[PDB]
């Protein structure tokens, strides 16, 4: 059981003469004391003095105990102890009515001090009147050093289960000796005349005449220290006699240190106890997600009983507003790509496919993927390379001469059976190949290249609207602004810099310790909304300024109407389709699904990393399975195919994670909130007049927060930013310490060289072959690198768990 | 002050059974112990046990003790100390003759141990062969630890001239009880027991049976602590009796902190009893005669006329050579440029507004002559050189007030401050004379933090006054007119300048306050880390104005400067001012009642210079060399005095730019505040060049004046770190669990300090409505009001410990 160790000693208020038993000091934790006006001080541990412990001993080895006493209250207790007191002649016969009365006397707290007026500590005289000691009235030294909301506090401290201790000294001058009393009750009593939190068990009395090298303040410090050890109080709670309390006390001896007076500064001398302390006290306590199975469709199956068992979990675990502030977020996130990507491919491909085809896709591959997927936090949507493969499939249908969207329908018929034939033969067990290495140049690039399309945009408004002497004023700005505007481009770099910076700003709130936890945290987590309805309010208040709004199509009709239906007729739209194309159209097939396939795969990679405290399973066959078979099923109606996103998810599920003080506690998974997002994004024609009033460089801002804050984890990164400090400032990871730090430097310096190959890459026409060099990766970590390093090198720098290296 | 001590035990030879003493630990002020191996482990403090103290207690307060004994050999004591032993009872007389030839034996030391091959813990016995401990043994504790070069350092930290200490110990079985000899030579003798060249002053010699609860070796090494203690040292060098010895030990034993066992121990709670500890170590050393090893006024008054004049001259003059050649680092040149802009951009400002408001009889080229007349003369003949002079914002409603009043009695108004001057001049001798500045005694912390908090804070809030009055010069509009000239200034609304006023401001600040954090980092080079965070002010203002430099066709509002040094209005004014009369001639009682707008005058200038003095040169911010008061009051005024003789104003301290200043000059600790950098040629050249302002116009009309704007918000942000009051009101949001470790938060509930805290900003919030109030002259006046309300109010609503904790005239000692 633990204890709760409370002393209390004879006074005397100076308001009226009456005696009182007053506490004045506490071992719940750590010792607290009581000060003269009536509060506690601070907590500290307990040291005592050589003289207390030498008289501790000298009256404890002829002391009296009562052992399994059988009483119920304060008034038994001390009536037995006092007969017991007699028995052994420790008290005269006579001295037996002073201390019965005084031992029943008020016990008083630390409240009620104020209204005494104060109190001073007293004696017991025979004739019943206290007076004045006869002895130094110095102050302790623990009052002098520690004196000069709190109940539900101390009742959180007290563990729930455990039971009192009370000691009692005090000084009476009738008596010849020093006298001790323990007493043990047979079960835990809440005693009436002494008030504490929990049940009293135990009961210390203390009582003597004036002597020398006797401080009885110091002598219930002692007790209370003996009875707030562990082992000690185990070997009350067992002992039957006092001889065993004794070899207790002679082993609570043993494992002592006294500190001499050192003229040694005060903190070397107190800290060179921790290891000969540590020693005595020594010496007085002497399944895989991903997995070749024997059976056809095993890891459908596997991950299908794995996650769905949790479907109700993740129902409710979207309870939270941190929740509605994560969908909110990444509606926008989602939505304003989606809308230009929209509009690039209607305008290349002569409004074949636009904005409302795209979007439309976009809802139901959301909805969809939300309620049949296993993890439900991935965004799934257009992308750039995808935008690049269209472009070049268009460009090649349009010199062949044969029509665009109807090869689609074919194209997606072949990914349809490749994914069954994948999926048949579990070949994602692939993904146990594939490193930190690659997770890691991917995510860098991505991030990279969406910073990089953000200033991009934004000297793109700059060249379109330059910065002149004069403008003309008779322009007619409905179809789209012709010529240069005054005051559009600093306004737009005016709204984004500042958009940017209150969500950094809150995002560095969040994180303070300025408001209570609850409210802060929720103002924290809602920090991107907030700042994005700030922007709004503040472009809505500009009147004058002509600023790029949000514009989405007006009803759930077809781009181009001229040549396009709702179904699309797979022989032949308008004239008939050739065989060798039907047969042939398996080759662009095979390259769209390498894509989708490593895209999404390092996507799920990088966002289930077992490093991120992800409880719920997550599965990557149904995930494939999903998604292609909707992108085909898409491409069967005219609507694109779609595949995960890397910023957006990764945006996505850093939005869920709720931190300890920092440190990753949880993440909040459930379906909810793609359903939501989904849900919006499909209604968002039916949102024109709130939608029209968001301007398109309040969100450049948030895509800038999105691509500055999804660059913490990267490793590379912060091997990059040790690029430049000096090697006195490296930190404390193994990487720096098992490997010499100029090989470090040459094993990023690979790295960078790799991203920038890959860079030049991407901007020659030839982008399509990027996922190959990309692939191409994985032999150089595999065959290469352990030419040229070692094997516990290549293990510590490319380590795939962060805690075991 | 130091001493040597050597524990010695009684062993056998593992080669071949036999007995003979062998050391076991030494002391030079730090113990020192040997294992088995015959390597000193590492030295270390001493922790004695319970039972070492109680037993050598129980053993001394009746042990047998010779003092200034007259003998140099070991035979003749051991013969004298059994002697004693027999005498009082202690041994039998059959005991004697195998005591002495035990104690009479050969002393090896730890060289002769590897060639012995080991020794064991041995214990005499009555015939006179040796034998195995009866009882149990087991691993020593400080051997255990501190075992698993030495003796150069030892007999390096042994002084020249020093006394040791010999302690033998050794077990017997034919004796009662444990029997303890202490004897001090009279004059101290080598000892053929120590082969150490020390001589040899005091002896102890520990015998008995074998007991539970006694351990001989760590009752050797509690007496050699005690030995190697001070005070006990110096008791035993004079005490006469034993008597004098118990006393000693009882007070060590009194003074000692014993812990005992606990379950849960850490390094946190183990760091709570550090005040105790000192205070123990004061009550061991209060009654001793030893004392522990680790344990003029700038404002006064003086029986003598100009007493603070001559002492702040003797003390700040003889640093002057050390003044000129602190200067050579880079720092001081980009504090330079750093408040050169600083300093020159308000003058303008103020030039422009002073003479658009008295019709240029005083201008811009007047306030830059005197600001850089007064800059280098301040400089160069200065006490405290971090000071910088220059017009103010209550100087300015101060002339608004007199050209009014010269405007409606029909008076000159160049002419009356003429006179002004004149009696500033002599009330400034009259109170230098009589050392009148010891008032500033009186001004505590609390009237220092409101000030410097009140004015950051207006700084502030002029900056965005004058971003707002740029935002409506210019409006967003749908169409502007651009046959607008804008040869005086641009007339009408312009496309552009706002924004791109706001954006190089904004970028400024952010370059600023960006490169302010990077000084503190550990990215770069030490050297070229601080080198460039020095100078981030300077690289961002020249970042900032080529970025302007290259957009060609936007409008920003320029920096510009008089063209040549003349007078504002030639017309009505001269050079110099003659006093009998301009036009018309001066009335006698204007002349005598002139006085009462001088008193104003310096009222204002002193309180302000003063109080800026204290806020530079507080105690905290490490300052070396002396700072004088008097001086700089004086060589201020008389400049002032002078310059209202030529026609041009008179300055003052200015707080933002000479706390700027200082905080530039300033080398931080990776904080702490390594040093500051106090020399004489940062404040001469920045006053050279503002005087030659007038040479540079091509440079000048270069610099728009929106940058400086954001080095207005980053002075002003900045020179608000080391206000209290600020931190207590960042406190006031913060939940009680976050609250730092200062003193004034422990000492005092927090609800009083919030109350503190409240009091002070309503009273920010009074000055600041008289200040909007066309009742601001009167603004000084109610600031000195805050004396008087710490001195009496506030004695009635709190307690004197809270009131000393709060408000505090030391930031370290409270
Ligand atoms: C829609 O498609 C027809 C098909 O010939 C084309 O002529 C027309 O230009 C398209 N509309 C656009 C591109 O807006
Ligand atoms: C100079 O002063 C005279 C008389 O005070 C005045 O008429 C003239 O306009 C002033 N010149 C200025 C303000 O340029």
């Amino acid at each position: 059981h633990k204890v709760y160790v409370e002393l209390q000693e004879l006074v005397m208020d100076e308001k009226n003469q009456e005696l009182r038993w007053m506490e004045a000091a506490r071992w719940v934790q750590l010792e607290e004391n009581l000060g003269e006006n009536g509060a506690w001080g601070r907590p500290h541990l307990s040291h005592l003095t050589f003289w207390s412990l030498l008289e501790l001993r000298r009256v404890f080895t002829k002391g009296t105990v009562l052992l399994d006493l059988q009483e119920t209250s304060l008034a038994g207790v001390a009536n037995q102890l006092l007969d017991r007191f007699i028995f052994e002649d420790q008290i005269r016969p006579q001295d037996r009515e002073e201390l019965l009365r005084a031992l029943l006397l008020k016990h008083s707290h630390a409240g009620e001090l104020e209204a005494l007026g104060g109190v001073k500590p007293a004696v017991l005289t025979r004739s019943g009147d206290p007076s004045q000691p006869l002895l130094p009235q110095h102050s302790s030294l623990e009052t002098q050093l520690f004196c000069e909301h709190s109940p539900s506090g101390i009742l959180e401290k007290i563990p729930p289960d455990s039971e009192a201790t009370l000691v009692l000294v005090g000084r009476a001058d009738f008596l010849e000796q020093p006298v001790l009393g323990f007493v043990r009750l047979q079960e835990a009593a809440e005693l009436e005349a002494v008030e504490l939190p929990v049940p009293i068990r135990f009961l210390f009395v203390l009582l003597g005449p004036e002597a020398p090298h006797i401080d009885y303040t110091q002598l219930g410090r002692a007790a209370a220290t003996l009875m707030s050890e562990r082992v000690f109080r185990i070997d009350a709670y067992m002992a039957q006699s006092r001889g065993e309390l004794l070899h207790s006390l002679e082993g609570f001896l043993d494992c002592s240190l006294v500190l001499p007076p050192t003229d040694a500064p005060s903190e070397q001398a107190l800290l060179s106890l921790v290891p000969v302390q540590r020693e005595l006290l020594r010496r007085r306590y002497q399944d895989d997600p991903l997995q070749q199975t024997g059976q056809l469709f095993g890891g459908l199956v596997r991950d299908i009983r794995r996650r769905y068992p949790y479907y109700l979990s993740d129902i409710t675990d979207a309870f939270s507003p941190q929740v509605l502030a994560a969908v909110i977020f990444i509606y926008f996130a989602a939505l304003s790509p989606a809308i230009t990507f929209g509009g690039l491919l209607g305008e290349k491909t002569r409004n074949q496919m636009g904005v409302s085809e795209l979007l439309i896709s976009t809802a139901v591959q959301g909805i969809l993927f939300a309620l049949l997927g296993a993890q439900p936090l991935l965004v799934v949507g257009f992308s750039g390379p995808l935008l690049v493969f269209e472009e070049a499939f268009f460009s090649f249908c349009e010199t062949n001469g044969l029509e665009y969207i109807v090869g689609r329908v074919w194209i997606g018929f072949w990914l349809i059976l490749l994914v069954v034939l994948v999926v048949a033969f579990e070949g994602s067990f692939l993904v146990r190949f594939i490193s930190r290495y690659t997770q890691e140049i991917f995510s860098f690039l991505i991030s990279l290249i969406f910073i990089y399309e953000t200033f991009s945009k934004l000297i793109k408004i700059f060249q379109d609207h330059p910065l002149q002497k004069t403008y003309n004023y008779n322009v007619l700005m409905v179809p789209k602004p012709q010529g240069p505007l005054p005051n559009t481009a600093l306004l737009s770099l005016v709204l984004m810099a500042g958009t940017f910076f209150f969500a950094m700003m809150l995002r560095k709130f969040k994180n303070s310790s300025y408001f209570p936890g609850k409210l802060r945290r929720v103002i924290g987590d809602f920090g991107v909304p907030i700042s994005i309805l700030i922007m709004v309010l503040v472009d809505f208040f500009i009147q004058d300024t002509y600023t790029q709004k949000l514009s989405v199509p007006d009803g759930f009709k077809v781009s181009n109407s001229s040549a396009r239906g709702w179904v699309i007729h797979p022989l032949g739209l308008r004239s008939e389709f050739p065989i060798w194309m039907m047969f042939a159209s398996a080759l662009p097939a095979l390259l769209v699904f390498i894509l989708i396939f490593l895209e999404s795969q390092i996507t799920t990679l990088i966002v289930s990393k077992p490093e991120r405290k992800m409880v719920k399973g997550s599965g990557f066959h149904l995930d494939l399975l999903l998604v292609v078979g909707m992108g085909g099923v898409a491409a069967l109606f005219g609507m694109p195919w779609l595949s995960a996103t890397t910023v957006r998810s990764v945006t996505h599920a850093n939005a869920l994670t709720v931190m300890g003080k920092a440190q990753i506690q949880e993440v909040k998974e459930q379906r909810i909130s793609g359903l939501l997002v989904a849900v919006l994004v499909g209604l968002s024609i039916l949102m024109e007049p709130i939608l029209s009033r968001i301007p398109l460089a309040v969100l450049f801002g948030i895509f800038l927060y999105m691509g500055v804050t999804s660059l913490s984890g990267i490793q590379l990164f912060d091997r990059i930013l040790l690029l430049f400090k000096p090697p006195k400032y490296h930190p404390d990871v193994p990487y720096v310490k098992r490997v010499k730090t100029w090989r470090m430097h040459l094993f990023t310096g690979i790295q960078i060289i790799c991203l920038a190959v890959l860079w030049v890459v991407k901007s020659t026409p030839a982008s399509l072959a990027l996922p190959f060099v990309l692939i191409l990766t994985v032999p150089l970590r595999r065959v290469l690198l352990p030419l040229i390093f070692r094997n516990v090198e290549l293990q510590c720098l490319d380590a795939d768990d962060a805690k075991a290296t």
